[PDB]
């Protein structure tokens, strides 16, 4: 079993399916990965995860390292056997979610003081399989001299958290790091920070500080530039994106991993995804319908319960209804994924993109 | 597949231990079943429920004759369907919880007008596979003559409850009528209430108006008169209890079936079963104890997460909390009916109280 392995079977255009096969498991790309708040996918046991299809899932940090604790996990056993996880577990850094919901210095963020050596040692304690590099909020808007500043200081960030890294033999030899590509929405700056991460040298490259408000139209123009700016032969990550046709939007320009908590906190909040578009569950509409979330979905949720039952649950407040709801959100994803990954393979992404849209906003 | 057949396999004085076939399953006796307030056991699967042991559950009609309404639910093919439970369903009549939670007449009770025609045409549309008879909530405490005056309207109810039934011919084929004795604490109003019950004729009979706050010790003393006043061949059914000493010490006073919301209720707000006594797995001595709630426990809540873990998500208000608590009480409940029901059996259940109790509260 390989430390971190990525290999691209096949390619249409700009997008790419393949997989990264590391000590934990097989990721098959694009990959979508749910989102474990506080070392729960929220609503959903991990054996239930993993029937849907994830590959793996993402950990925050941000709420870990307060409570329980880093050191606690460690001690418990990590983060894995904690949460009864066994397959890899991507952990974010944790100092771009405390910025963003503090003071920052060289030395790090304070809010308790976050630094990127205590980040990595973090996220080693947590005994993650991919670890991110320690990364600064830019706010959006920003001027270009604003986001110029913080995307320097998240490049000599992301080289103490490469140091921090290889310094921990058990850490170098089992996990893998990822880099994050910062610049807001300027393509200079998105120039510069890959040229920095590309000289340092990491196993993967996220796309960071996107998702802020600057619309998916925008989003795309960025990331039609800031893509081809990464190393091709390396996985590039488009962090806490998204909807439905964000994903298939940023496959087609080169993205093979994902994360958001939209399909588990949409979820709980009554809302499904289906081919013909998301629906409100607690719409009147819905009442008497007999029929599954959605009519080809294969989840276990479609299979037995109908519309009319997940009606009532949700509009009762009862905790049945956030666990079929959340089940089926990821499980819709999951498939997704699928059907991105097998139309690339088979070289017929780009209609599958069309004909996804045609209905999903019909 | 008979509509409603008790045998009983063994005796130990007055605990009974057997079988109720019927035309959806068997149930095992002595039987607990678990609440379903809305059309669902709070935060549990069916699939999961049917796997901690339970051969039946209880439905609550009070809550779905309002939302989405009885006419609906048939409409949607019945409650098994709707819900997705396919064994046996007890439901409950309605007016006792609708005055536990109003006025009272010799034709029901208005709060809308309950009627037990209209109970038992509910529980039809439910699709009930036992329903009880429809009777009257007794305060407590209460003088003799208000509980008699009670206990006469709930029999008069009870005969209207009969006939109800037996007009419906694919009811009274189908499913089973339980009546429900009530009486207070009174001696002579207990008795009364059998006879006349007795007169009428049902498949089984419930023991009504208890744990309603008159301790324990007192509740016992009740059952010692009451149990033995009751057809001696049909079910004994007690009603809205309790912790597990409860069910052990109705067990050697005659009882052969159980519901309650403790297991599920109590679960979420954080206290787990245990053979050693109830804990509360939200307590700062569990935050790092790496042993399942319960050593012995068979359940796989208790296979696969540490109580560190449960107390982590129950403190952080995570769903998946209530889950597993749930799983685990409700399994925990199960298997002390399982060890009742194989002491019984093997004549060692004196044993086995004495020896339960002396563990449970040291
Ligand atoms: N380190 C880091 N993390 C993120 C995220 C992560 N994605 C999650 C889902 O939005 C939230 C947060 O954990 C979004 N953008 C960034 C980002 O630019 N950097
Ligand atoms: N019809 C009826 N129902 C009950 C109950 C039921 N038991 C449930 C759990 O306590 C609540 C309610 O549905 C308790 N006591 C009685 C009672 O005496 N009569
Ligand atoms: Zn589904
Ligand atoms: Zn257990």
């Amino acid at each position: 079993r390989p430390r971190f392995s990525f290999s691209i079977a096949a390619r249409e255009g700009k997008a790419r399916t393949g997989t990264i096969e590391m000590k934990r498991g097989v990721i098959r790309t694009p990959a979508f990965m749910p989102v474990g708040t506080a070392a729960t996918v929220k609503a959903l046991k991990p054996e239930t995860v993993r029937a849907t299809g994830a590959d793996i899932i993402l950990g925050n940090t941000y709420h870990l390292m307060l409570r329980p604790g880093a050191e606690r996990i460690a001690k418990l056993g990590g983060l894995h056997s904690f949460m009864g996880w066994d397959r890899p577990i991507l952990t974010d850094s944790g100092g771009y979610q405390v910025m963003s919901l503090t003071k920052q210095s060289e030395e790090g963020v304070t809010f308790h003081m976050l630094s990127p050596e205590r980040s990595i040692e973090i996220q080693h304690l947590l005994g993650s399989d991919i670890v991110m590099a320690f990364d600064e909020c830019t706010p959006y808007p920003a001027t270009p001299s604003r986001a110029a500043s913080s995307m320097e200081r998240s490049m000599r960030w992301a080289k103490r958290s490469r140091d921090a890294f290889d310094s921990r033999k058990e850490q170098a030899e089992n996990a893998a790091l990822f880099g994050i590509q910062q610049g807001s929405v300027f393509e200079n700056l998105r120039q510069q920070s890959a040229d920095a991460l590309a000289e340092i040298g990491f196993d993967g490259y996220a796309v960071g500080g996107l998702a802020v408000g600057e619309g998916q139209d925008e989003m795309f123009r960025v990331l039609d530039f800031s893509v081809p700016m990464l190393p091709d032969d390396k996985p590039h990550y488009l962090m806490g994106v998204g909807k439905p046709d964000d994903i298939v939007g940023a496959v087609e320009r080169g993205i093979d991993m994902f994360d958001c908590v939209l399909p588990t906190r949409s979820g709980r909040n009554g809302q499904a995804f289906t081919w013909d578009g998301p629906i409100n569950i607690r719409n009147a509409r819905f009442s008497e319908d007999l029929k599954p979330l959605d009519s080809e979905c294969h989840c276990a949720v479609c299979q037995k319960w109908s519309r009319a039952y997940i009606h009532h649950l949700i509009r009762a407040g009862e905790i049945l209804g956030a666990m079929l709801m959340t089940e089926h959100n990821i499980a819709f994803y999951q498939q997704l994924m699928q059907k991105i990954r097998d139309s690339i393979s088979e070289g017929r992404f780009s209609q599958f993109a069309q004909d996804f849209r045609a209905r999903y906003f019909a």
